[PDB]
């Protein structure tokens, strides 16, 4: 008995929180422990979801005295897997402290053993223990086993064995609802208002379950509620020295979560209005290309937001097309760094091969417990919010494209493993390089012709007709301007004066040199692509070079120039 | 048996905590709580999350924290004392229910218990039947009793997977170690003792060195223990190494030398003279590598780069790909690489890592977690040696699941073991051999007169390697097919290998230049890299040698000469001894 704690008196003398709700879950437990046989039950549910809690009120129930009165005079005890497990060193002491307790609970009928994650003390597991005690217990029926598992790792240790299977039903228990979970903490709400007196506005505790789910994505929402809560109020209780602010707002509980999510205030913030409304501006001042289409895809976003009335279909179902490296995948990082979303990237010429469509959505070696699962399935479900990058689009295998079709029309996608994710939440983008490739090639013929064609024609080609109806706006970049490829060389050098910066020395650039880099960097062809590598081979070899040995060693002020016949650049260095 | 901390701080004991501020702001709003009111400080061996608990006290009573904080005496358990006192029988639930009294019916009692995983379960042997984490269990769990905890990295997860119900009632803080600035000014606190009882004193610039100092040499240990395991050991080293000097001061040049012996580094590389290092390391590759003149530049001068500090501090040194045809020396430039350089040189084998369940070996240990501690064979070895090449044969064989592990190298260039130490690369130089351009055009164009049919270059490799792979890659270091001048210089090499092996045996062996010419001609071969010139030196040198070692004249050794007659266009070989 040392080793575990009675339930049942420890609601007599309080500090059990009120049970709200599972009202259909608590009445099967009762109905499966007034069972002749099979009495034991089980509960498997995720972490957080509140199984621990229910078994307690099942404790509260028999005090209470609204039970049948078989069960009135039942009593319920929690296994401490601590305290058995604590300085034995060996296995078989632990089992000898597990009998020892068994006799005592076996001499006094209607007694139940709760016991909390039995998974850990059954099975071998993956990360120890014996479980030949806990079988003669279930077989005896003398006494009532009440064991919480978690979903994985019930599969691999209650359906492999009959035993174990037979002697337990199983009871499903999933997350609650978000109506259900407001009003679990209104139930909870005198608790932890009479710790330290602060009053909770309607508002903040409703958003902080909405907001919650949506930005931690880590465990189930009824945890992370109490979280939050208790975490603003002990925060509010102790923030301000001088300023007992015995109210509570919006404003608290967002720093909380920003902290714990460590994403910046105002993204976690419900600021969408804010947010939506100088998307465009945030966007635009760290990058000033292709503004064209910026206005287009900015104005995009914001009407999908809305989403005219459908909100099963993905929010996101934006195409991009043009030349590679002239913006495809900038403006989608930058877009995912304003917002503070974490950004996917995924190659579909990678998944060009058959075997690979098999790892999107599954393994096709063996694997155990299915954890890898889908390399972008799985990523969808770690992170519903968040933009999904597709490189190389065309290049993919007919049966691929079916499986997009769904995702746009059907809003689910079903897999080997079963999850579901909600991809209405979910943003989709693609970039396709096939457009610029047809007017790279030469016609056969003795004078060559132009080779400019519709970006329709061209997607249709590549792309079948049942998307691009489904679709918001097509975008299609054409090709850079001289002006904008001139500034873009200036601001790339700049993170070359600021690595240049911390170690001391600086750097001087004539204008000249700027122009000259811009047309040999830049191509057509590649983009912008090449203009990094022509760039870097050519201003850091020889400034790395002089800056180990040579005057360049402390003090820096270089100067660099080319001369007009040579059309070559010159190096100058002062000690 | 129980210290009182608040009381300490008033005495002066214990010196006065500085920095800090976002740890200590996290532990009173989670003490603060209702419900997990029970702080947990997770880190390493030295990164002063004992000092945390101990500083805290230090601030009650300067009363910088909120007034809700203040007045509340934080006492601290002692490990050893508790069970060595209790040698009587049934003392130790009186004992210890009765230290639980006085924080009992006090809403502002404190505790503390620094390595918290030592009381998983304490001072029972024959029975379970009274635990020291269980016995404050019940009331901890009504909120009466709060406690702190302090337990390393690692361990944590052993209480954690074992006991989800602990796991809920203790609330996670990440720890990290303190800046370079806050590392000297804490230092400046403990400097009185170790100076004091050296009987030195240390300078201003010795002490930040040290900081400076360990952190690039220093690997294993942890900042906070760096700087003041080198304190120690360089005071103490005033008393014993000057017999007649006897100097009572602490320089620089004192507190460096110290950091290479614990390094086991050359002395005077703490002053950092690498200038020459590189000046030589291009000429250096190219004297024993022949033909491959372009890598050496691209190469060296990326090392270079990252030995200047131009580019990202947290990606390591290089990433490089080595690739081309067999027997271009793309192995052998790796290893002469790390000879001039006069590193040691960590060489993996991917044929053997070639599958995922073998995979687990390289990043962790078997099923039997605890039973091997070899865990990841690339991290020990990158923490063993934190400067050293890493040679990566046969990289395309293995799985795509390394591959995904390398794009975190080239990201941040951090790594983690599952059950061993953290590992990095930013001093490690990544180079991995592949064969993908191993492929020979034998057939030849159709036509009286053949034409230049060369595959294109670097396409291919596309499809073999992942794609976001070669996106972070630096540059990839084609090797070209080996030249026919180049040829001739690869022979000359050869004779010398020959020549010493012949000198055991007391030969000596002088070959014409006519010599060299027939052999470089007769063994030229693109599609087999530089490897035939071994076998034919084996074939035409080695072999008549043989038999007159064993059979002839040269079983005493002698002068050899090599010479071909040009009416046969074979070579003739002339023995004297
Ligand atoms: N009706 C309710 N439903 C769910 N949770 C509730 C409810 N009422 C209160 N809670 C609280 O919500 C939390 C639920 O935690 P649980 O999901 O039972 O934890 P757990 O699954 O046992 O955790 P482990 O040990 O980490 S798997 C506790 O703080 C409960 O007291
Ligand atoms: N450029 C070179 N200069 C000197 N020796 C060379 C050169 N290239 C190859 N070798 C010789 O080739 C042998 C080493 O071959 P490796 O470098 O291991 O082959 P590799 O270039 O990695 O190609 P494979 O496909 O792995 S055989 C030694 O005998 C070297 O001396
Ligand atoms: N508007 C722009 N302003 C500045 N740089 C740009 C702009 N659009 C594209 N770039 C540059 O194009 C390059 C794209 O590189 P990368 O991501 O490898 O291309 P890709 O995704 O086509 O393979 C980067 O250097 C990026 O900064
Ligand atoms: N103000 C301070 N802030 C942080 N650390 C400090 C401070 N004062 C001393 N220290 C250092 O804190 C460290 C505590 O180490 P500790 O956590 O006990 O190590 P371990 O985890 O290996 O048991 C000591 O090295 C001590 O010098
Ligand atoms: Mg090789």
């Amino acid at each position: 008995e040392n080793f575990t704690t009675n339930l049942n008196q420890l609601a007599r003398v309080g500090g059990i929180d009120p049970l709200i709700g599972r009202e259909k879950e608590l009445e099967r437990a009762i109905q499966v422990l007034c069972r002749r046989r099979k009495n034991n039950p089980l509960l498997v549910g995720e972490s957080g979801v509140g199984k621990t809690a229910i078994a307690e009120g099942l404790a509260w129930r028999i005090v209470q005295g609204d039970v049948p009165e078989v069960m009135a005079d039942c009593t319920i005890y929690s296994l401490d897997i601590g305290s058995l497990l604590a300085g034995t060193k060996y296995r078989g002491d632990f089992e000898k402290r597990f009998k020892a307790l068994l006799k005592q609970l076996e001499q006094d009928t209607n007694s139940i053993l709760f016991i909390d994650e039995i998974h850990t003390i059954i099975g071998a597991g993956a990360a120890v223990d014996a479980a030949n005690l806990i079988k003669p217990l279930l077989s005896s029926g003398k006494i009532r086993v009440i064991g919480s598992t978690t979903y994985q790792e019930f599969s691999n240790i209650f359906e492999k064995d009959r035993a174990l299977a037979r002697r337990f039903q199983k009871i499903d228990i999933t997350e609650p609802s978000i109506e259900e979970t407001v009003q679990i903490i209104n139930g909870l709400k005198p608790k932890y208002e009479a710790h330290h007196d602060v009053r909770y506005t309607a508002k903040a505790v409703r958003a902080a379950v909405e907001l919650a789910v949506k930005y931690i994505n880590d465990r189930h929402l009824p945890d992370k509620a109490i979280d939050v809560i208790d975490e603003a109020g002990a925060r509010a209780r102790l923030m301000p020295v001088s300023k007992r602010k015995k109210t509570v707002n919006v404003a608290d509980i967002e720093s909380v979560v920003a902290r714990i999510a460590r994403i910046p205030e105002k993204s976690v913030s419900q600021s969408d209005r804010d947010t939506l409304k100088n998307l465009g501006d945030r966007l635009k001042m760290l990058v000033f290309g292709q503004d064209k289409a910026i206005e287009a895809l900015t104005e995009a976003i914001k009407m999908a937001r809305a989403g005219l009335g459908h909100e099963h279909k993905p929010v996101g179902s934006f195409l991009f097309a043009g030349p590679t490296g002239v913006g495809k995948t900038e403006v989608t990082v930058q877009l995912s760094k304003a917002l503070g979303i974490e950004l996917l990237r995924f190659d579909m010429s990678e998944y060009m091969e058959r075997h690979t469509v098999s790892r999107l959505i599954g393994a096709p070696p063996g694997y155990v417990g299915f954890d890898q699962g889908g390399l972008l399935t799985d990523a969808v479900i770690k992170h519903p919010h968040a933009v999904l990058l597709l490189d190389e689009i065309e290049k993919a295998h007919p049966d691929v494209f079916n499986i997009l079709l769904q995702v746009m029309d059907n809003g689910t996608l079903t897999d080997n493993n079963g999850r579901k994710a909600d991809f209405r939440n979910v943003v989709l983008v693609m970039t396709t390089n096939a457009g610029v490739r047809e007017t790279e090639r030469k016609s056969i013929g003795l004078i060559h012709q132009d080779n400019s064609t519709d970006a329709m024609e061209e997607i249709k080609k590549i792309f079948t007709p049942e998307f691009r109806n489904r679709l918001d706006n097509i975008i299609w970049f054409d090709h850079l301007s001289t002006d904008v490829i001139h500034q873009v060389v200036d601001k790339f050098i700049v993170e070359l004066q600021v690595q240049l910066d911390q170690k001391g020395v600086s750097l001087e650039v004539s204008q000249e040199a700027r122009n000259w880099l811009a047309e040999k960097g830049y191509d057509r062809a590649m983009g912008a692509r090449p203009m990094a590598r022509v760039i870097q081979d050519n201003l850091k070899k020889p400034l790395a070079n002089e800056l180990l040995f040579g005057s360049l060693v402390d003090g820096g002020q270089v100067t660099v120039a080319l001369d007009k016949e040579k059309n070559e650049l010159t190096y100058g260095f002062q000690s």
